[PDB]
């Protein structure tokens, strides 16, 4: 596969991260949009890749990318859901 | 017009209710499903209606109804999304 990807973590104490990643993936599931779910837990290279693509060394999941194009984070994903620009956000358009 | 109503509250100290009701509606908005958003904090007669329809005197938002037909709560809604059966859950089919 090469295309849309969501970075997530399966092990974390953060309620924000867990709520936000679950919302992103459930919205995508609701729209029947295919994506690769990447779990970064205990793999620093995955965490670093996510951070490099987001251009933010403190980024946390969820983070969405399509190929090597960064799409954005939770806030901008939900903005696109509400404003109906999710095809553009996700670089599917 | 769907007949769909989502019971919600605009005033709560529960992070779980806020999170859950946001997820329901963002998923519905993602799918372009129309619904009336009912805010039970506007009066207890609405909370009363939600609870008798849900069959549970301790029910909290979100709760989803299509007309007089109760569809379910957060957990049942998420199960329908993850199992690809939202249209049946919402009694749109």
């Amino acid at each position: 596969m090469s295309g849309l990807r969501v970075y997530s973590t399966s092990v974390t104490g953060s309620r924000e991260i867990k709520s936000q990643q679950s919302e992103v993936t459930r919205i995508l599931d609701g729209k029947r949009i295919q994506y690769q779910l990447v779990d970064i837990s205990q793999d620093n290279a995955l965490r670093d890749e996510m951070r490099t693509l987001a251009g933010n060394p403190k980024a946390t999941p969820p983070q969405i990318v399509n190929g090597n194009h960064y799409c954005g984070d939770y806030e901008l994903f939900v903005e696109a859901v509400e404003q109906d620009t999710l095809q553009e956000f996700l670089k599917l358009a």
